């Protein structure tokens, strides 16, 4: 259905904590016009003890309530990757033409207050402060995938 690059900016301690931030750049590289409904992310990781998990996007550039997340699990589980967080849009976020990008600042986390192991993740990586292109999350337009590695 199009293409597409991601884009990822870590801000994230390697100290255990109750939350993991992402903050993703998705760009649309391809010739089609996207649909943003039609986007998905996916961020892969171990969530290190079992609890409900909550989303939040705090800021996007179409707007932070046009921003869905949702979670599901790796099975059989794969090294660094038991659990993702789904990101996705809603109906209402719009068109991205070829060069334009979206931007979002999310996080996730355990509502019984327990703490992450971010450094085992598979979505983790280890350049801080500074947008990079990153394999690791995926992204898919209308259900295929367009950009990443699955684990
Ligand atoms: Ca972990």
């Amino acid at each position: 259905m199009g293409s597409v690059k991601v884009r990822f900016y870590n801000n994230n301690t390697l100290s255990e904590t109750g939350v993991i931030y992402m903050r993703i750049n998705v760009i649309n590289t391809g010739n089609a016009p996207l649909d943003l409904s039609d986007l998905k992310l996916r961020y892969y990781y171990t969530i290190d003890s079992e609890s409900e998990q909550r989303f939040n996007c705090d800021w996007s550039s179409i707007g932070a309530h046009n921003v869905t997340g949702s979670f599901g699990k790796v099975n059989p589980s794969r090294n660094g990757a038991d659990t993702y967080v789904e990101i996705g849009f809603t109906k209402e976020a719009g068109m991205l033409q070829p060069g334009e990008s979206v931007e979002l600042n999310a996080r996730f986390s355990k509502t019984d207050n327990t703490q992450y192991n971010k450094a085992d993740d598979y979505s983790f990586n280890s350049h801080y402060y500074e947008y990079v292109d990153w394999d690791r999350i995926t992204a898919y337009i209308s259900g295929i995938l367009k950009w990443g590695r699955e684990p």
